[PDB]
């Protein structure tokens, strides 16, 4: 059914519908699909879903010139720990990704692979089963009591990475980025948000290290910036973006409660601008808004009102993608896109509306999403959400 | 005469005219006199002007409940280097300051002493004459070629402070703050802006140190925060404010050209909020706006459009005073004061309008200022600017 208490607004008269170039890609509008883990990849081997993934992405690529960022993809077995999220390290995986990229390109849209490394968000028992470590920045602070306990039970207690192990992850990021481009992707997004491994290094709660990778703003940003630099060198700055969530608390990050949090992220933004001024400007910075500090809370919940991402614009001078509770708030989007280098990521409502872009342009009702099928091994709630035309045929205008 | 091309706006219907408490002081409105060096102090001894200073401050205290921040005052001979700026280290000086504070209090207004230390902005020949060093953070970068050359000619080449010498300055800050309070001041403002000594430490252009006082964000902020902590301990957090100019370029600071500049100031703001949450909240943070990156350029010149101070509000949660080209822009003030913890500093137009607050409330014409007498040894252009009533009697409505 359609969202009941929503008053749509046509956004066709705003910059949301002005073309913009991101990296090598000529976008025809500025509604971006942010990375959305859906858990349809198959075990063993973390293989993108052989039955449904092409169709899922094809549907959501339907508006020409749409930028799509993939669900997070593991750079290596050690980077993983969810059996039904995909990877980008193996031939088996890349065969499926190539089909997905080809399908998106046939719709005249674009695709950027998000590269993820779980750190303490991984399931330690899955990792133990596969003979893998349970990794984080530190070994004396944990995501939660359940994760700590699971790790101990699995004889796999949380491990603080050595410098050599950090370097090994960097090698895997590089190879994953190369794999992605070779298979046809337009670029990659480095995930440094949402409390995954890179964020675990950025955040002083999760990073209690006393070596060069912790203990100061510059040290906490070191790993993230090393990944940025390694990927820029490997595949070019025009094929690399970075995702950050300054005010996020998901996966036990600090958010605004940490008085030093803005400084930590301002430093990262500054270092990206320094690289840009030196001739290597990333394609984009992607920010999760304080509008959504935890994406598994219903829209309007977990909204942090004590901080703004606006500071990033004083520092980084390139494109900025912003995501978080924008679908239900066209009045906010109308104001944000007045800035000519701002794009808007729509997550949950792109799950439920394959034709979201048309709906945004024309001010149409939105399909309600079904949270129960966000992570299911099913075509249901994945590829069977209707377009607006299909919804009318189903009588949703009268439900 | 009155400013010709100015269209005044009555601001009485805005928060500019709502009372607010700053430290121990119940302000009746939010128009603040920022620190304004006027060079009427007499040599020898850096003595506040025995003839005119009481009258100058009395005039500008005339609106009950006005917060006045004094012209910068040297904490010690070594902190100085301008013969006609006042100090707060000697009995002779404090005798005059006491008269000034008493006069301001008789008008039911308030007075905060700005404490300044010049560093590389000092005149090295004055310092040499008096047997004093020419100090800065570093010894291999200079304010400009003329200052470097003057220092060498005076056999007083710029000196990078030792840790012991930093500690000595801290002792002098503490004693200067004590002197100020004992003489009747309501509080002190620590000047860490405008390219003076503390700013010389904050800024990576002027601070090339490799010890604990340079080489990182935390290290560059160390001296400023040590002064904050020493003064909070000595006279209490409710009697201490801090002035910063993140985007300033005056006295050869970096401004927005330094990609790390926002992070540097965000760190300072975060450290103040951390102290506040731990029970020691400074009375205020005072920011110079990017509207004025150099206060000796005419209003509208040297305006940096690539940055905003708004980031500070995401971090520091106490009162914020903002200064820079606000007198000629009531339309901007009207928007800024919608934030309920924002005060507005009016500098140059408080020089020329002793009754500025009345003029702001009622939307009256403003007296033009005379830049030639900003730094003169004269009552002219100091205490002879008329109130609005006096200006009408002089026929300024018809000039
Ligand atoms: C089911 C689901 C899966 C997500 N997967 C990812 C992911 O793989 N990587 C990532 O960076 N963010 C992920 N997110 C966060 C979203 O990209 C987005 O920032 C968030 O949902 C807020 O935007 P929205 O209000 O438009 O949904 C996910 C969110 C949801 C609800
Ligand atoms: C003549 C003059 C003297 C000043 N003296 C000081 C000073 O002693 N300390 C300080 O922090 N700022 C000083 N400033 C900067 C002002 O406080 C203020 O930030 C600046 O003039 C911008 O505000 P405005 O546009 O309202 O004048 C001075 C400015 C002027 C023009
Ligand atoms: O980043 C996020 C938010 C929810 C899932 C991921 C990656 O697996
Ligand atoms: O801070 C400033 C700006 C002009 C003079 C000072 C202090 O002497
Ligand atoms: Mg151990
Ligand atoms: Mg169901
Ligand atoms: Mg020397
Ligand atoms: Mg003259």
């Amino acid at each position: 059914s359609f969202v009941k208490d929503f008053k749509p607004q046509a956004l066709g008269d705003t910059n949301l519908f002005k073309p913009i170039k991101i990296g090598n890609n000529e976008l025809l509008h500025r509604a971006v699909i942010p990375p959305l883990t859906r858990m349809r990849a198959l075990h063993p081997g973390n293989i993108p879903n052989r039955d449904w993934a092409v169709e899922y992405y094809t549907q959501r690529a339907q508006r020409p010139g749409t930028m799509i960022i993939t669900e997070g993809a593991f750079i290596s077995p050690q980077a993983g720990g969810y059996d039904n999220a995909p990877g980008v390290w193996s031939e088996e995986q890349m065969v499926e990704w190539t089909k997905i990229f080809n399908a998106i390109h046939e719709k005249k849209s674009f695709v950027w692979v998000q590269l993820i490394v779980l750190g303490w968000a991984a399931f330690p028992d899955n990792l133990a089963r596969d003979g893998l470590r349970y990794d984080s920045a530190s070994d004396n602070v944990f995501m939660d009591a359940e994760q700590e306990a699971k790790a101990k039970k699995a004889n796999n207690p949380q491990h603080s990475l050595t410098k050599d192990e950090i370097k090994q992850y960097i090698k895997e990021y590089v190879q994953a980025a190369k794999n992605s481009i070779a298979a046809g992707a337009d670029g990659v997004e480095i995930h440094s948000a949402n409390g995954y491994l890179l964020n675990q290094f950025l955040d002083p709660h999760s990073n209690t290290r006393t070596d060069e990778y912790g203990g100061s703003i510059e040290n906490r940003a070191r790993f993230t910036l090393e990944v940025v630099d390694a990927l820029v060198e490997a595949i070019g700055h025009e094929k690399v973006g970075l995702r950050l969530s300054p005010y996020g608390v998901f996966n036990s990050m600090s958010g605004g409660a940490e008085t030093g949090i803005v400084a930590q992220y301002a430093y990262v933004a500054g270092e990206l601008e320094k690289r840009a001024k030196a001739g290597k400007r990333l394609a984009f910075v992607h920010l999760v808004e304080p509008r959504v500090t935890n994406p598994f809370l219903t829209e309007g919940e977990g909204e942090y009102e004590g901080g703004s991402n606006d500071f990033v614009y004083s520092i980084w001078k390139g494109p900025v993608i912003r995501a978080g509770n924008f679908a239900l708030h066209p009045e906010v989007v109308r104001e944000e896109v007045k800035d000519k280098r701002t794009l808007i990521g729509y997550g949950r409502f792109f799950i439920s509306n394959p034709d979201l872009v048309d709906r945004l342009e024309k001010g149409l009702p939105l399909n309600k999403y079904d949270r129960d099928t966000f992570y299911q091994m099913s075509a249901h709630g994945y590829i069977d959400y209707p377009t607006y035309e299909e919804a009318l045929k189903l009588g949703w205008d009268k439900k």
